[PDB]
Formats: C-alpha cells, structure tokens, sequence
C-alpha cells in the first residue's frame, strides 16, 4: 500500500544518505499514517520553541500571563542568533512578539526567554506531560540544548510524540480556537524551511513548520501541512548523523517531504 511504499522510500532515502531518520505523518483527510524509527529519540534543537510557544498560549487562555506583557532583558541575557530580540533589547518584547520571533524566525534569546517564563526546561518538559506526550524532555536552553549527543536523552522528542503535539495544538484542544490560530500564522509565516519540507511540497500547499539544526549533523522540521484541497497533515522528520553539507541534509528533509506528499496523494487517489 501508499504507507508501506513511502516506509520503503525512507529506507532506502536514509540508507543513501548515511543518516538515522525519524519520521511520522498523519494525514488527517484519510487518517492514514506512515512513519521510520517513530519510536526512537532524536534532539529536538530549535523544534522545541514549537511547544514553548504552545504553553505560552495555554498560559495566556488560562489567564497565568498575558501576550501582552511586556518582558524586560539585557544585552547579558542575548545568546546567539539573535535577529529580534537583540536590536529590541533596551525596550523589551510583549510576550506574543517573543513567542512570534522564536516560532516565526527561531530568535534563540527568544526562546530562552519563553522557557523563564515557564519554569525553564522543567516547565517545558511538564507542559509536554500535560499533552501526553512521556517521551519529550528538554533538559537545557539555547544554544547548549544543540549538542544533538548520540544516545543523550537530554533535549530529546520521537517523531511519534511530536506528532502527537502538534495534531493537540494546532488541530485538536490542547489551546482555545483564537490561540490555535496564532499559533498556526506564527508557523505559516516561517521562512527558516524554505528549502526542507516546504520545498517538497506540490504547488498551493502550505506547511507551517517549525526547524532545528544542531551537532552531530542533526537537522529537523516538524509542522501541519494544509494542502490544497484537501485536510491536514501532521509531519514530523527528524535527521540526525549526517556526515553531509547542511544543504545537503536540507535537500534530504525536502524529499522527506515529496514523499510525503505523494502519500497523502495516493490515499487521496485511491492508488
């Protein structure tokens, strides 16, 4: 069938490519799934500001803070990659202009500064516990949380458990419709993916996605694919081990997205 054909395509994609691959997707029009290693843990690097700006949002529908305070923090505070948060430092960012900069841009200050406001890694790890997820933890902050050791566990997801949170923030009840919503335009506006899943996709689809890169030639990107005629679609492609270029692992997780597609294709279809 479309899924043991696309397990297939993985397979032979990761063994070509010298990699471990983690992938799951859900397609939520013929609630079809296929996945490679979705058990298995992966770090997450940046793909954790996903779930921060998830439990920002539950704050904010709960009425524990607001997307309109304003957070103070200094140059001291600024850690690499930096491009919102760094030129704003003497005025500050509401909440929601931190959670938009580490989703939308991958802003590390960011990210770090959404993570103080829920408890740190801790908070991060029992918002996931919330979710369901018993796999997910993050253990450190930017930019040390990129270490992507083989065999850590520190700061590590599986592409099943992630998978899992995002079908419950953006397309079930984890958040309130308002604050699916943001999150969902916060994604969409991302251009940090331009050439992993994104670029895999057929012409008039979207993805909102979230990416992440670290050591040990680790590459990410997880999000919903809203196609163009048809339901979403939860993906989660984890890359780890490379021995290869950055675009060529980009150009990996863009066929990773191909494959994909053609899946949700094929079940569409009939094939």
């Amino acid at each position: 069938n479309a899924a043991a054909q696309a397990q297939r395509q993985l397979a032979l994609l990761e063994q070509r490519h010298g990699v471990r691959l983690g992938v799951q997707v859900h397609d939520r029009d013929s609630d079809r799934a296929f996945s490679h290693r979705a058990d298995e843990r992966f770090p997450m690097c940046s793909t954790f500001k996903l779930l921060a700006a998830g439990a920002v949002l539950a704050r904010a529908d709960r009425g524990d803070d607001s997307l309109r305070r304003l957070i103070r923090y200094g140059a001291a505070d600024i850690v690499a990659y930096s491009p919102v948060t760094g030129p704003r430092q003497a005025e500050g960012m509401t909440l929601e202009q931190l959670c938009e900069a580490a989703v939308t841009r991958s802003d590390n200050t960011a990210g770090n500064l959404l993570l103080s406001t829920l408890g740190g890694p801790p908070g991060l790890t029992a918002y996931a516990r919330g979710l369901g997820d018993r796999m997910t933890r993050l253990d450190r902050i930017e930019t040390a949380l990129n270490e992507a050791r083989p065999g850590d566990p520190r700061d590590t997801t599986t592409p099943a458990a992630m998978a899992g949170n995002l079908q419950r923030l953006l397309l079930g009840d984890a958040l309130q419709s308002a604050s699916r919503q943001r999150l969902a335009d916060w994604l969409l506006a991302s251009q940090t993916g331009d050439t992993r899943l994104r670029a895999g996709l057929p012409a008039g689809w979207r993805i909102g996605d979230k990416t992440g890169a670290g050591g040990h030639g680790t590459n990410n990107d997880i999000g919903v694919i809203w196609p163009r005629d048809g339901a979403p679609v939860l993906i989660s492609a984890y890359l780890t081990q490379s021995s290869a270029s950055r675009e060529a692992q980009n150009a990996v997780l863009a066929e990773v997205g191909r494959i994909a597609a053609h899946a949700v294709a094929a079940w569409r279809l009939g094939s």
